[PDB]
């Protein structure tokens, strides 16, 4: 090819590709690392990542994320029938299958999950394909380990649509342990704690590692828990800020909550940086403008008890590897959430000051490891 190792996210996907011994995360055209798992249908047009999830506030009914949450499912699976509730989107039944109906074009178009992620797929292709100046046709994607056999086909088929001949369908965690290196031979088992804390899920997986070959100790998680939830906890900080000090509110003006939502996923990256982050939002409601500010204490406050809540799916997998603290020689960060300086506190303190293999960017450790992956399998 080179083939490229695609982590195709339930918020953020990301692509990268191995060449001279070294993983190359490739940037889109915003230059951005890491692409939104969004597609949105206008009047005009079709949007796919940055572009899609740029206009969200504005086109909310016809813009799409969340594909993976359906992918491989039933429209009868009580875990669409939960999800759908929260979606600007529609989603109907098509012969039982799942499908998301928008408007594109003037006319009522309805895709498979299959269909929008294929989508997502073509954009990190045609990323990869930019940097490379050559066609991309080989690949490995990932999945979450407890993905079954109808959401790995239908991964696999997002792919083929996309023009993709898929190497291998691999599970997220073993791609992040293959980004440290952790499969290279060294006869004596080891045992790995994957803490991945993403945009919308958490997953801990433990696995054992000898001669190459991954034994899933163990595995826990909640699968609505993530970086969005943060997000959230600062957008009601701020609806209350904002109505002491103009006396209004802005909680059922859709457009006004989704920009404070961006302003406030903004702050909270700066936040892992700077123990401060200022918003300044134009024209957030009625003509007025909010200029405001956000402590990385704060944030924590705001989050202390979502933060806290990681360490029980930790211990739970733990004991059903029948696993204890000090087993554990490595645990790797996943997820661009676990880039919080408190969780990462929290996972340390948990784990009485072991060290985290954090040196490669959370948010694309899956996409490397694939890339790893790919260029072995190529
Ligand atoms: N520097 C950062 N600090 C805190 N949160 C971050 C940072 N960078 C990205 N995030 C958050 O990480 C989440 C996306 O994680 P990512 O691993 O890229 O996606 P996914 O979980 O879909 O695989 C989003 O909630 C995003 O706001
Ligand atoms: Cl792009
Ligand atoms: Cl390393
Ligand atoms: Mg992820
Ligand atoms: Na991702």
């Amino acid at each position: 090819g080179p083939a490229v190792g695609i982590d195709l996210g339930t918020t953020y996907s990301c692509v990268g590709v191995f060449q001279h011994g070294k993983v190359e995360i490739i940037a889109n055209d915003q230059g951005n690392r890491t692409t939104p798992s969004y597609v949105a249908f206008t009047d005009t047009e079709r949007l796919i990542g940055d572009a899609a999830k740029n206009q969200v506030a504005m086109n909310p009914t016809n813009t799409v994320f969340d594909a993976k949450r359906l992918i491989g499912r039933r429209f009868d699976d009580a875990v669409v029938q939960s999800d759908m509730k929260h979606w600007p989107f529609m989603v109907v039944n098509d012969a039982g299958r799942p499908k998301v109906q928008v408007e594109y074009k003037g006319e009522t178009k309805s895709f498979y999950p299959e269909e929008v992620s294929s989508m997502v797929l073509t954009k990190m292709k045609e990323i990869a394909e930019a940097y490379l100046g050559k066609t991309v046709t080989n690949a490995v994607v990932t999945v979450p380990a407890y993905f079954n056999d109808s959401q790995r086909q239908a991964t696999k088929d997002a792919g083929t649509i996309a023009g993709l001949n898929v190497l291998r369908i691999i599970n997220e965690p073993t791609a992040a342990a293959i980004a440290y290196g952790l499969d290279k031979k060294v006869g004596a088992e080891r045992n790995v704690l994957i803490f991945d804390l993403g945009g919308g899920t958490f997953k801990v997986s433990i696995l054992t590692i000898e001669d190459g070959i991954f034994e899933v100790k163990s595995t826990a998680g909640d699968t609505h828990l993530g970086g969005e939830d943060f997000d959230n906890r600062m957008v009601n900080h701020f609806i209350a800020e904002f109505k002491r000090k103009h006396k209004k509110d802005i909680s059922e003006n859709k457009r006004a909550v989704r920009r404070l939502r961006t302003a406030c996923e903004r702050a909270k990256r700066t936040l892992s940086s700077s123990t401060q982050a200022s918003i300044e939002i134009d024209s957030l409601y009625e003509g007025i403008d909010f200029y405001t500010s956000i402590t990385r204490a704060r944030f924590e406050e705001l989050n202390a008890d979502l933060f806290r809540g990681t360490l029980d799916p930790v211990e739970k997998a733990l004991r059903d590897a029948k696993l204890d603290k000090s087993q554990i020689h490595d645990i790797v960060l996943v997820g661009g959430s676990t880039r919080i300086p408190k969780i990462q506190k929290l996972l340390q303190d948990f784990f009485n000051g072991k060290e985290l293999n954090k040196s490669i960017n959370p948010d694309e450790a899956v996409a490397y490891g694939a890339a790893v992956q790919a260029a072995i399998l190529s």
